[PDB]
DNA sequence: GAATCTATGTAAATTTACATAGATTC
């Protein structure tokens, strides 16, 4: 598992350092598409335990 | 406070694209 894990990043980090300008807007736009969907079809369930993640993390930021 | 976007990790179909956590933007 840690030699797959620590190659899969290697891989992954070698992709992302070399991208053009356009594979990245790409990478990002479909991203932020999956994100965007996701907050669509959220449940009321999901919707709070994001809620409560966020404040959380707010939170945190506050005090540190 | 919550919407929205993105850096990061990695399950699943070497490479894609999914999924989470968390950072940014409003």
């Amino acid at each position: 598992r840690a030699t797959r894990l620590k190659r899969m990043s290697e891989y992954a980090a070698k992709r992302l350092s070399s991208e053009t300008r356009e594979q990245r807007a790409i990478r990002l736009a479909r991203m932020s598409a999956y994100a965007a969907r996701r907050l669509a079809n959220e449940t009321p369930a999901q919707r709070q335990a994001r809620l409560l993640r966020m404040s959380a993390y707010a939170a945190k930021r506050q005090a540190s």
